[PDB]
């Protein structure tokens, strides 16, 4: 009857419970969002499957007779400027995520992870030596955003005279407001008139960074990476490399602080806290929705998806289905968190993982240390979560360093 509507409140406002009424009508159901029909799969074992099936495609620049692919997040993006942002794995099928996904990873390796640790830690340190040692501060200004952003800065070798103004367009980008749909395109052009800099100079200018990596490597099977897949694989790289960590970390940080009786046991037992960052991450997906464009009629939870459909899988929404995962709604540092889908499933299984689960750890681990007494600011009701079912997260945090 009343078609769900993707923009209201009713998505953005103890939003987990919208999804467990339409989860529990129908996983697979038919919805409105940005003046386009699409289909949002809530249930688990459905969005599963839809992510593993292939037939619904990732690629938005592939073209059908006929038919004007519109991927919801690329609301307001001149043609060419989505093409700079969807030309990578995260936006290719196979073959090209084949070998576009091979050639990444020979240079975005744990072990080139593992090598910033001593620089995430002290990045850290140094954010938290700066916030004083009492009153009122924005986790999220002070900690949680300037974090990820230096430490993917100095994975794609982004100089700091350059790390002022991307924050704030790929901020614009998070949120998808029809109102503001030119806004958001010139944020998207600035971004890649920013990356385009940034492979000149990298080209100009080799050094041991990830991005100079990538600029170098290939193989005799894959060859190499084109200079538009080079530019585009940069770009997304260098937005996805940390807005869903400084969402995670804002996100964990308001859970742990929410939750009395979990962030004591993952003090009690710091080996608990690898898994605590695993059902912060279940609890509240920050890749709420991923979409999925059917190439051809695909049928999903015994429903027939008709060729040609937007498909938005509620990773969030799957992630606390009852039948995956037992009261879902319980925020549980113990529980297996095994399966949950904020990293993805299938091919696209996101690759940022290793780095993620680091800069999680240690971020929460440092804050949590160094602040004892650290608690919320506002009451917990009063939090302003962003309206984004792109990406899910906090940006103001009011917490009291002293308690
Ligand atoms: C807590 C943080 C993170 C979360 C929740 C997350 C989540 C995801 C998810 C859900 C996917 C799959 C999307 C799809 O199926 O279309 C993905 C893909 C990917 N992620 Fe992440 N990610 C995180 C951090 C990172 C970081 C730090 C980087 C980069 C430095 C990164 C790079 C990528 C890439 C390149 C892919 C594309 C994989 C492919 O298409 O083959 N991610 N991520
Ligand atoms: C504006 C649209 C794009 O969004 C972004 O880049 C966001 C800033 C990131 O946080 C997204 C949400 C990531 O965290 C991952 C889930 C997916 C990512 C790796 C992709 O490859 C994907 C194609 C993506 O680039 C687009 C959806």
């Amino acid at each position: 009857t009343t078609v769900p509507d993707l923009e209201s409140d009713s998505f953005h406002v103890d939003w987990y419970r919208t999804y467990a009424e339409l989860r529990e009508t129908a996983p697979v159901t038919p919805v409105r969002f940005l003046g386009q029909d699409a289909w949002l799969v809530t249930g688990y074992d459905e969005a599963k499957a839809a992510l593993s099936d292939l037939r619904l495609s990732s690629d938005p620049k592939k073209k059908y007779p006929g038919v004007e692919v519109e991927f919801p997040a690329y609301l307001g993006f001149p043609e060419d400027v989505r093409n700079y942002f969807a030309t990578n794995m995260g936006t290719s099928d196979p073959p090209t995520h084949t070998r576009l996904r091979k050639l990444v990873s020979q240079e975005f390796t744990v072990r080139r992870v593992e090598a910033m640790r001593p620089r995430v830690e002290q990045i850290t340190a140094e954010l938290l030596d700066e916030v004083g040692d009492s009153g009122v501060v924005d986790i999220v200004d002070r900690f949680a955003h300037p974090l990820p952003i230096k430490v993917i800065c100095e994975l794609l070798g982004v100089d700091e005279k350059y790390r002022g103004e991307f924050g704030r367009w790929s901020s614009e980008i998070l949120v998808m407001d029809p109102e503001r749909a030119e806004q958001r395109g010139q944020a998207a052009r600035e971004v890649v008139n920013f990356i385009l800099d940034l492979v000149e100079r990298r080209r100009t200018e080799p050094g041991d960074d990830l991005l100079s990596a990538l600029i170098r490597v290939q193989d005799d099977d894959d060859g190499r990476l084109s200079a538009d897949e080079l530019t585009s694989i940069a770009l997304v790289l260098l937005l996805a490399g940390f807005e869903s960590s400084v969402s995670l970390i804002g996100i964990g940080t308001y859970l742990l602080l929410t939750h009395p009786d979990q962030l004591a046991l993952v003090r009690r037992d710091p080996s608990a806290l690898p898994n605590a960052v695993e059902e912060i991450l279940r609890y509240i997906a920050p890749p709420e929705t991923t979409t999925r464009f059917a190439a051809e009629e695909v049928e999903i939870g015994g429903v027939a998806i008709p060729q040609y459909s937007t498909v938005l899988v509620a990773n969030g929404a799957a992630n606390r289905d009852p039948k995956q995962f037992p009261d879902p709604h319980r925020f549980d540092v113990t529980r297996d968190t095994r399966g949950h889908l904020s990293f993805g499933q299938g091919i696209h299984f996101c690759m940022g993982r290793p780095l993620a689960k680091l800069e999680g750890e240690v971020a929460l681990r440092a804050l949590f240390g160094r602040f004892p007494a650290l608690s919320l600011g506002i009451d917990a009701d009063d939090v302003v979560w962003r309206r984004s079912l792109l990406l899910r997260g906090i940006d103001h945090l009011p917490v009291r360093l002293d308690g």
